[PDB]
């Protein structure tokens, strides 16, 4: 009955048989991208239509389409032809994926660049990379994808260990035509292999490992109703999952005594983007949104028991859309569970004689998604302190190149004539606040040092100060972690019971934010990652920090667009919109297979309750 | 056998019968510092002469003493009288703790102060805190401490919660003279409780908690030899206890195929400090240095299983001395046991079809302290890929004041009426480096931007800078989280397969440093904590930031006056000291017990390893 429930297999049915009755699905269709939309703000009439919203690909050349449908009705509401010279391509469709290599394997060009190399063309994969905009009029318009090619010397062979560098292809994938073939010149292929099963490699597997039992003998503490309705500790929310953004919450709340009060209205992974820092022209246009232009939520991995998510675990099992509008179930897609946290609180009291220790604990809802060389895990957390907390894993294998003879200021060398260029991964969280209800506004926090003299004349005061955003030209913010910047959202008309309005704190990384030229195509595109923090104005509209259409879109698209509106935004519906990353120079250790690395923030009660929330946590 | 074995029952009643035979631990004579002495550089003689260091107390006026014992040869080394005027006062010893209450209720400026509030003297609490070095010139060479007091209700009362403010003394503990009362006015003490058992406070507790199981069927992974001596997942390590620093790890070193490669010889947290931001007389000069004037170890708590270390845990005991010079042991003190830890690595191929998932666990050693109002858990961590972490974990009761009405620039509200100053907790990590042995050198690793142009013409580049430095007087560096600032610790002499120095990377949190005036007090006494890291020479008699003698030392010792010696560290034997804490401006949250805040950091190998050092992990 929620509005919020998972799209069913009977949902995207009833879409599809919508569209072709409609005309809009016929065999030259594709579906780019399918969705439920959210309610709009306002839900309290009970009438529910559960409403989708569809990119519908053209192979034939037509215009594409967006397309919203009511399932409930059984209508086409609006449907509108795209001009994507202006605003921008479609999603790359994972059957677009081989096209890239067999248009290959049949030009003269690349033939030619691969017999100077005696490459066999058989064991030649061609990874699909998105184009970006650069200096290529022929493009603009055109369904262009960016060919790299690495060697396979058997089925089963780790191709990224031998790329061929010098050597890139521009293909336009709707006409089926190789626009440029660039041959800088012979670079040796890296011949050691990376294959981190080979015995070979990985040497005698240890026998040292004792097996590690985590069980729940009673079964888990949350409950889960409507098929993705979660209660935990006080915490209520509803868990979402979208083929863009992949899993999506809910309804944040907390209930504190009688009353349910709500935190975060939608949270959401909602961009991230890998930049390149390598200026070879083989690899100097390499930016890759793995969620805008290649939709995360599509390649979420079906996860194993005790090996993906140990525990007593509860799985979701999303419904996504093939392109043709067949329903397709990721199989135990999502994963959750709670974990012990170690300590909680605990003092032993010299005067009063009491000892005291509680245990704390989390829950974990998380998926992982698998986007050619690169893996991602992505991990929320509840706490029983009202801590929220989002965590990014990245593993998977580095992409490589070769290493030039005589060094580079830009690779890194991995092993024998084998490179991986330096790069970021920025991720963009979109949270759309309700703290203790719609009325909220955002302050920035720094610490004050104040000098030695009269009122402090031992020079030991420090301070802190607030300076509260009012209207979106002035919410653009940059970290200072020298000065302790944090930032408050509050709602200024709830007050807790010291009269003092109730807030949450959002702890940041204060990571390194997007590092090429303020001048670069890539500066435009990804504006939002060049600033730590944005608020907006909420709107139905304002959905990705990138725009809509995030594939080879010329630039300013989103959260630039967005906040030349200049709103109000004291006090009011808004959104925070936060970009953190990691950069990364490759290290020996990465190679041939990266060990975890994480990145992250936290959003911690900031007078939300009246005292600790966790006085009636029991002793174990 | 091994010479980095806990000091036994038995080495503390010998050092005890070789003081008390020269004539040096008489009736008015207390322990106030014991503590193993390291191996002099060179160990490799065999030759073992196991030595302890004694701070000896003087309760009736005379000179403290430092004496050095031989337990093996039976025999005084060297016993030197102490001018503390000139090098600092003993450490605070926990038989003075009461002596600040008792000296207060007999004075009759004390008296009067309490019977202007109406407090009944039975029911005041005065905490012992160290006095540091102000403007009273009465108190150079003598031995004081400072008071602040407290109202218990009842005996099991949280007395925190009704702090005296407006009211402070100065104690000669020795002399038992009380040299200062201070009373600035009236404030009303604060009413409402802070009992976090009570019933009426914490309501009926929580139903809803299922129990998690954590177990090893076939025993942990790691084993124990020689007492402390531990052996897990190729790491190698010596478990040691100090009664002023506490947990201390020596000889950690990961065994690469045959070959055992030392990383860090010993690893400590060599001082912390608590500096207080609120310019109220009655506070201002508030810093306690729980480790160099009260040492952490000696208040280690006993560790419950289930409560404070849960799953399959090894306890080690340490033995400490007592005041009188016998042996006292903390029964459960540390814990030790691995742990889950989500993902190690996973990849699944699109090329190759290989699916491969890895878990990653870590070993946990760790022990909690209890100083006063504040609890403490000091908790260090290896991991399966080499990484090195260390967590310091803050709970305990928030030091309390009035709150003004009319509010403060310095203090947070927490109840009516209940005030918490600003304040910080600052660590020093002591890292005695030994990368693959002894020359070590460091390198600090800036993020280079680079400027769109001529060979970056599409204004992607970007690079990384490293600076080696060279000699202790450039070796003082700050953090500059915005250009991803980093330490590589390498060995020059020590080459990977692609013929790059072995080294680690040093990750800091990027918190804020010391806030205080560069001129006052405690930025003189606790220099360390104005900068992020600190590079010197190993010296045998350099062993803690602040100096030896910590308490009312007026100023400059330890690291200022190492590094003045300006001696070379570009591939030497070296120590890395390391500044890291939390800025705390309390929280309603925060009352009456504090959840768990964190703060720490870690090292990972940056080309230490010639691949990936977990590909030999099984799959589970
Ligand atoms: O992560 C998206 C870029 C990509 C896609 C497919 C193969 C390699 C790289
Ligand atoms: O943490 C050391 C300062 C202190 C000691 C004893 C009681 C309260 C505070
Ligand atoms: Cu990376
Ligand atoms: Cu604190
Ligand atoms: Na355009
Ligand atoms: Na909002
Ligand atoms: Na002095
Ligand atoms: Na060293």
């Amino acid at each position: 009955a929620s509005p919020f429930r998972l799209a069913s297999a009977g949902e995207i049915s009833e879409v599809q048989g919508i569209l072709r009755t409609a005309g809009l699905l016929g065999p030259e269709k594709r579906i780019a991208y399918l969705g439920v939309l959210d309610p709009a703000r306002g839900a309290g009439s009970e009438a529910e239509d559960r409403r989708f919203r569809v990119f519908i690909h053209d192979v034939s050349g037509a215009r594409p389409q967006e397309v919203t449908v009511s399932v409930t009705n059984g209508t086409v509401i609006s449907a509108v032809e795209l001009d994507t010279a202006a605003t921008g391509e479609l999603p790359v469709l994972e059957e677009e994926f081989e096209v890239v290599e067999q248009l290959l394997a049949t030009d003269e060009r690349w033939l030619k660049a691969l017999a100077a190399r005696n490459l066999d063309v058989s064991k030649v994969r061609v990874a699909p990379l998105s184009a970006g905009v650069f200096e290529y009029a022929e493009e603009r318009g055109r369904r262009i994808l960016r060919g790299l090619a690495f060697v396979q010397d058997f089925p089963e062979d780790s191709a990224w260990a031998h790329p061929v560098d010098g050597l890139v292809a521009y293909v336009d994938v709707v006409s089926k035509e190789v626009t440029r073939v660039i041959d800088t010149g012979v670079f040796p292929v890296p011949a050691e292999h990376g294959n981190y099963t080979d015995p070979e490699l990985t040497g005698p597997l240890r026998t040292t490992q004792k097996p590690i039992s985590i069980t729940q003998p009673e079964g888990p503490s949350f409950t889960v109703t409507g098929g993705n309705h979660i209660e935990w500790e006080k915490w209520s929310l509803d868990v979402g999952f979208d083929v863009r953004e992949g899993v999506v919450l809910h309804n944040i709340a907390f209930r504190d005594g009688d009353r349910l009060r709500p935190i975060i209205n939608r949270a959401s992974i909602a961009e991230m983007v890998v930049p390149y820092g390598d200026p070879s022209p083989i690899r100097s246009w390499q930016n890759y949104f793995d969620t805008g232009e290649y939709l995360v939520g599509q390649y979420a991995n079906s996860l194993e028991l005790g090996c993906d998510c140990l525990g007593d675990i509860t799985y979701l099992s999303p419904v996504i859309s093939d392109a043709f509008g067949n329903p397709r179930e990721i199989r135990n897609g999502i994963c959750m569970h709670e974990e012990d946290w170690g300590i909680l609180a605990k003092h032993s009291d010299l005067w009063s004689g009491i000892n005291y220790t509680r245990r704390n604990r989390r829950m974990v809802i998380s998926f992982f998604t698998t986007i050619g060389n690169y893996d991602y895990g992505f991990y929320w957390y509840l706490y029983l302190d009202g801590t929220i907390e989002f965590e990014a894993k990245a593993t998977g294998v580095v992409f490589t190149s070769a290493f030039p003879e005589g060094g580079s200021d830009n690779i890194s060398q991995l092993a024998p004539g084998l490179g991986a260029p330096f790069h970021q991964h920025i991720f963009s969280a979109r949270l759309d606040m309700a703290i203790d209800g719609f009325t909220n506004r955002v302050e920035e926090e720094d610490v004050v040092r104040q000098t030695m003299g009269p009122g402090n004349e031992r020079g030991n005061a420090f301070s802190r100060k607030r300076t509260v955003l009012t209207r979106e030209s002035e919410a653009v913010r940059e970290a200072d972690a020298r000065t302790g910047r944090t930032w408050i959202i509050s709602n200024p008309e709830s007050k807790n019971r010291l009269n003092e309005p109730v807030g949450y704190k959002l702890h940041a990384h204060n990571q390194p934010t997007l590092l090429a030229d303020p001048g670069s195509s890539i500066a435009r595109r990804a504006a939002f990652a060049t600033k730590d923090l944005w608020v907006t104005r909420y709107a139905d509209d304002e959905r990705y920090p990138t725009g809509d259409f995030v594939n080879q879109h010329s630039g300013g698209a989103g959260l630039p667009s967005y906040i030349a509106q200049d709103r109000d935004i004291d006090g009011q519906d808004i959104v925070v919109w936060h970009t953190f990353g990691l950069t990364h120079f490759p290290r020996v250790e990465d190679w041939p297979i990266m060990p975890v690395d994480t990145v992250g923030f936290k959003l911690r009660p900031e007078g939300f309750f009246d005292r600790s929330p966790v006085l009636d946590v029991p002793a174990n």
